[PDB]
């Protein structure tokens, strides 16, 4: 027999809406969209608003408002509940309230029955997925973190406009925390297969504007958030995305928040980081594990620790 | 020569940065997107929001900030700016403020040297649509409104959840003024080929049913505003359609407001008013007239005079 | 917990081979498809010629070379072998063909354990989906066949070429057997909601347009046959589009072979002919019925007893 | 303002259908498509059945059979046309026969006024691109090939299923000639991030099974055209892509027959081979220059070297 999948998403403020709206457009067969906010009226407004377009979808899909008991047999819950930073905060000035925020959540949705797959985006998102991890109790390998897709397309964006090349060719990772501790792999960077070193020995790039670029992309948050007090396109499709990737068992290798016991020299070991990692049906198949130069693997060692600091508190 | 086309987007608000958000996610050639408003601050914002997501996207797509000298050859200009409606204010006092607005934006742009296609959804859109169109002195058929493009939208999804059949063969319209004064085409609808009056005969609906349907309909965005301020989502994906039609030179039927002089028993003339028409690369080819039942026709002419007497007045 | 969509594929020729095509190219989620023949050779190089694409295609898709010991667990079987028709279509020498090649591959198909949904393209598609509900002993709303779909979409072309309209906003059917004997809906037919009446009576098409329309219809197999051998690519897309709208739950109505038991002035019964019906997960969820004009009637009449005799002959 | 983009294919046989096929399914706005070939029946059955799926597709298409006269205002033209391989025929054979068909038919086309794009896949497709050139007295810029597009989309469907990754990611190409004498690019091949050489070290690959898959590769056209008479599906899918590529001016870069006139060492120089490129709105914005391991380079060189012993022959 064939089957209705179901999606149940919770917290449907400017991340959330988005996230639905960009799913309402592009649906790798999602049948059923419920909406739970604590907010009720919010997420009342947002089914109403999401439904009035059906007409002009490609496809016919079902959003409803719901409550934690739908949970129990949804296949995939996304969680983009929680407050967001203001103006002068970072991530990590977020990880109490968020945490208390998450205790509750997590109760609620266990307590339902659910035994799918978490994908998390809420801040700050790699310690958000740990918890998640440790209150549910589920596999590592159900618990999912958006990481450092959305500083990884940012990237992607800075050099495509920069060589005028598609995104599509442009070969390079933003690891580590989802914040200001983060790092570029522009040693192993390639576009499409000639190597930035290439690029660099040419003069159609300099050190100083990788440096520029990977600075743009920490305080790209923090730019946006002063102009329109919060992000929530990019972040959408990328949420977007990976849902799509899991319902379709697409084996696709994505810089999510990833579970590390070992890989990247094991200094550090049992945290959510932002590494790449192969995401199908059954959610992460696999960790990877590859190596990056000296000075990156320092980086990525000083962000883990920042991460494991937080981590250790609790 | 392949070219490369050009819309131009002023008002960067909720409908604006929707239906910007939908264009670049199902995206029919359209190369460069520019956004402009007066907050340049939001615009900026939207912008890089936007573009930060472009690694998640079909297609790479150029989006920009502007100003009205990026008008001068563009393909299209969508018109979202202006004022939405505030408790205690007829349609009477947002003409005055919209239009005044709207006598700016047109004088710019068209002392920029633009000669393509208006497409303007800011409301009242039927008179708005009027009031490009005296403002600007295109022809008639290069100055599209969105109409009741999106009540038509909301009857076919209510009309669908009722009788549980995909909105692809709810065949109805809403027509009239795009406002309290419309009305459903209940007397011509049919759900694939079968008629609305066979359905009536053996109580699969009933009159009542209908009623509240469109009551339904009439009070759908007060009831959106009141849960979450504006609706935006529906409004944004009926302007992608629009625009996807136009550059796909498609030959589609739309319910869009259209320029009347002499079609539905042609008492009333020379008014933009929610009606079908054909659209293609041109701008609207032809403004359709079929036989609608005496009493929506009595509706008809009621909503055609009401907007004729704001229009008169100025 | 998520599963994999399964789709077997008997008959690897032109049909099937442009719907496995088509299928790849536009997939809602379609996770493995399975490509059975009697000529081995064939199904091996055409899976071969479909998996090299990958690289083009929006997602990935597992094709494999099967045997029916995958049908255990289909959940979707379409059916295209059979023998292609130089002369009529609904001969009794290429019924009885066809129909000892639907014994084998019925027996082979119940006996692995399959228990979902058919999907019968191999002609005569009416009589060919009256041996497949037969020899199978399924529940009537478990199995599907093209029917009118085909003749249909050459009757909304022919048509949307003639009004230089949309195919979208083109709103007919081919009713009947699929073949000599169909009818259109004339009296029935709208453009968007514009009756076709009021086109012949402003002179936009005549009567005589209408007839030689119709013999198009009746005669475009035949033409194509002449000219390029066999037809494969519109049927291909025709058998694609109801196969995401069964694993999309979509709710579509479309014009099928349907199980007549009542509908249309209960005249004939208990065949498959060529009707509107909704389809959705679960298959076919009920046949539509509504008025249609005397001679039209009477056509379909007539239609419904050429097939019952051609049955009697088997 | 806006345009009617145009696309005339020379040659409606396998290739050549495929690949309208796949574009009327999948369109970056192609508005006309007109189909020649020297054997009229075929191209106007082709017309016929393609167009009998319009009301199956995303977007309407005008799809057209033509003369070269139909080339004066064409945006691209696609050449499909010459000779194929058959058993025990290599690529090389065909050259005499397909240069004399080429000289034909681009002195047509040329003399109908035609100043757009050619895009080549007849075989041997290098040696038919550098005689486009020739003949025709375009821009370099003005003439692609199809190149080693398919051999790469053979090894990475080959690679993906080995490694069972989603073909996105895996970062390899075939270069050289598209016959016996090209060779991977194995010494810089990514699976997403992690080089080869990583995987054959944990013992997840080895030497003999590269070697393998390439002999594979090469093997590919004579297993599939043993077993199903000639290929198709995969090079439709790769001309698409092109052209969609062009048209939405993506920049995207692509192994296609680029011409060389001091890449990859000084050694051989004006010809077209299997080389990266960025592919625009214009043709050729740029052939990529990129290192290649010592013994790539030799083999490069070698199979350069036989193309050039070919071109100065005649
Ligand atoms: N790359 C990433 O992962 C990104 C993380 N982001 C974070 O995502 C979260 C949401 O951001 P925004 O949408 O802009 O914030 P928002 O102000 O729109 O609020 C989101 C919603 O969460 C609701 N909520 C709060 N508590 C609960 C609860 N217990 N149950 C259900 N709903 C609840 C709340 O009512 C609100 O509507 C923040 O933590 C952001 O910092 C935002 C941007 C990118
Ligand atoms: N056609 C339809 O069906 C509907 C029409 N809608 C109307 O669309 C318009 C915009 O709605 P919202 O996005 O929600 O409002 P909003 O406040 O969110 O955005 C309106 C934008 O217009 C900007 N603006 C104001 N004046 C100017 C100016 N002189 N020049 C340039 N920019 C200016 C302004 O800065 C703001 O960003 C309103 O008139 C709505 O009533 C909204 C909903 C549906
Ligand atoms: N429903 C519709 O609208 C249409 C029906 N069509 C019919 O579809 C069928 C196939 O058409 P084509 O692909 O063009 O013909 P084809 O000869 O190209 O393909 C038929 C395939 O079926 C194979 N086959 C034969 N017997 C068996 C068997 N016992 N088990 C498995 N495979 C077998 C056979 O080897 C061949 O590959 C014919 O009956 C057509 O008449 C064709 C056009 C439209
Ligand atoms: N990666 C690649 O580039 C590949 C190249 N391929 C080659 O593409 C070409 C076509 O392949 P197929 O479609 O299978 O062969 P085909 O015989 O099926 O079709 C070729 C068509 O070209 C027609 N034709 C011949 N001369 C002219 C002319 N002067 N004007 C117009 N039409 C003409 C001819 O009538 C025929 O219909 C062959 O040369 C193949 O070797 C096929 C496979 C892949
Ligand atoms: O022209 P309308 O009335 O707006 O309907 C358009 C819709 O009709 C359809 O063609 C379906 O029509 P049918 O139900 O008659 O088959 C849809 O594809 C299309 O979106
Ligand atoms: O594996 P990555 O680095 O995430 O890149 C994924 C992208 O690479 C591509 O496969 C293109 O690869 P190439 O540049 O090597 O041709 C895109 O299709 C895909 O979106
Ligand atoms: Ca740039
Ligand atoms: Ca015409």
């Amino acid at each position: 027999m064939l089957k209705s999948n179901k999606v149940v998403l919770i917290g449907a403020g400017g991340v959330g809406s988005s996230f639905a709206y960009a799913l309402t457009i592009d649906n790798s067969l999602v049948h059923e969209l419920v909406i739970i906010d604590v907010n009720e009226n919010k997420a009342k407004g947002e089914v109403m608003d999401l439904n009035h377009g059906q007409m002009f979808l490609k496809k016919n899909i079902n959003v409803l408002f719901g409550t934690y008991k739908d949970c129990a047999n949804a296949d995939i819950v996304v969680i983009t509940a929680g407050l967001n930073q203001k103006p002068g905060e970072t991530r990590l000035d977020l990880v109490d309230k968020n945490s208390k925020i998450f205790k509750d959540i997590i109760t609620n949705v266990v307590s339902s029955g659910f035994d799918g797959i978490f994908v998390v985006a809420s801040n700050p998102v790699d310690i958000m997925t740990y918890v998640t991890m440790k209150y549910s109790k589920f596999p590592i390998h159900k618990v999912i973190g958006t990481g450092t897709i959305l500083d990884t397309s940012r990237l992607r964006y800075f050099l495509s406009d920069h060589f005028n090349v598609n995104t599509q060719n442009i070969h390079s990772y933003i690891m580590g925390e989802h914040g200001d501790s983060s790092f570029a792999t522009w040693d192993e960077t390639k576009i499409a297969m000639k190597p930035l070193s290439e690029y660099l020995a040419e003069g159609k790039i300099t050190e100083l504007e990788l440096d520029e670029i990977h600075k743009k992309v920490v305080n790209a948050a923090y730019e946006v958030i002063k102009l329109k007090g919060a992000t929530y396109y990019a972040i959408g499709l990328g949420i977007k995305n990976i849902v799509n990737a899991i319902i379709g068992d697409q084996n696709v290798i994505l810089p999510i928040s990833s579970y590390i016991n070992g890989q990247y020299g094991g200094l550090i070991k049992d945290i959510y980081i932002g590494a790449p990692a192969i995401v199908c049906k059954e959610g992460v198949k696999e960790v990877l594990n590859f190596k990056i130069s000296p000075k990156e693997l320092d980086k990525f060692n000083s962000s883990a620790n920042q991460l494991k600091s937080y981590i250790d508190k609790m």
